[PDB]
């Protein structure tokens, strides 16, 4: 694998978003991972629409905006044969009836793939796959106010992941303690938050904050 990817140069992400009040970081994170497959399928960026995930993927599974897994939304999307658009249904943060119309689907997939739940695994899967959708341990107050630097934070728990983002590269920056590998993360949290809506996260320090313990792609 090479010391440093970045797929937001090679055209595979799109602006980051702000789920608002809603608890939809699964929705944004499944997005984000589908935009950049369907990208590398058809050269083509086209912004998904999270809330035909949040209004319709209950049987699935996902719980709307209280909640939900990235895995859940690929199958939904496998099921429903089809994804709209942003703009053809575009994010209100809350839910109300599914209104998934196939004319303005966009995206597809034939299912996803979970990486190997250790760090390396998941930095070949980023290096060669593209976007990862990852959830963190995001439950701590160091990372609801994040601005800049590696990210870490000590009682973050490897097991206690309870939001879902979007892995978009890794690379390495100069530090006091030589520990200076990051996580490259897209968050969908507005671009006022971090570094216009991304936050680094520190990588190979123990899995940190368990990004490589629920990480997966879709397939499509
Ligand atoms: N925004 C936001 C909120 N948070 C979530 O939506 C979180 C995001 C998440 C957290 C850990 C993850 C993943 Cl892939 C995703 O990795 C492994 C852990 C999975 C266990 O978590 C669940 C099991 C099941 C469910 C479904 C049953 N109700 C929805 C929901 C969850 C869930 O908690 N989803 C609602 C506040
Ligand atoms: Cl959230
Ligand atoms: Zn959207
Ligand atoms: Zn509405
Ligand atoms: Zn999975
Ligand atoms: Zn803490
Ligand atoms: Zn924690
Ligand atoms: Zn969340």
């Amino acid at each position: 694998a090479p010391r440093s990817v970045d797929w937001r140069e090679k055209g595979y992400v799109t602006p980051v978003k702000n789920q608002g009040q809603c608890g939809s970081c699964w929705a944004f994170s499944a997005t984000g991972a589908l935009e950049g497959q369907m990208f590398r399928k058809t050269g083509r960026l086209i912004s998904l629409s999270e809330q035909n995930l949040v209004d319709c993927s209950g049987p699935q599974g996902n719980e709307g905006c209280n909640g939900g897994l990235m895995d859940y939304a690929f199958q939904y999307v496998q099921d429903n044969g089809g994804l709209d658009s942003e703009e053809s249904y575009p994010y209100e943060a809350t839910e109300e009836s599914c209104k998934y119309n196939p004319k303005y689907s966009v995206a597809n997939d034939t299912g996803f793939v979970d990486i190997p739940k250790q760090e390396k695994a998941l930095m070949k899967a980023v290096a060669t796959v593209g976007p990862i959708s990852v959830a963190i341990d995001a439950g701590h107050e160091s990372f609801l106010f994040y601005k800049e630097g590696i990210y870490f934070e000590p009682d973050c728990s490897s097991e206690d992941m309870d939001h879902g983002v979007l892995v978009v590269g890794y690379g390495f920056e100069s530090t006091e303690s030589d520990n200076n590998k990051y996580w490259l993360v897209k968050n969908s949290w507005g671009e006022e938050w971090g570094m216009g809506g991304y936050v680094k996260m520190a990588k190979d320090r123990r899995n940190h904050c368990g990004i490589a313990s629920a990480a997966s792609y879709p397939t499509v």
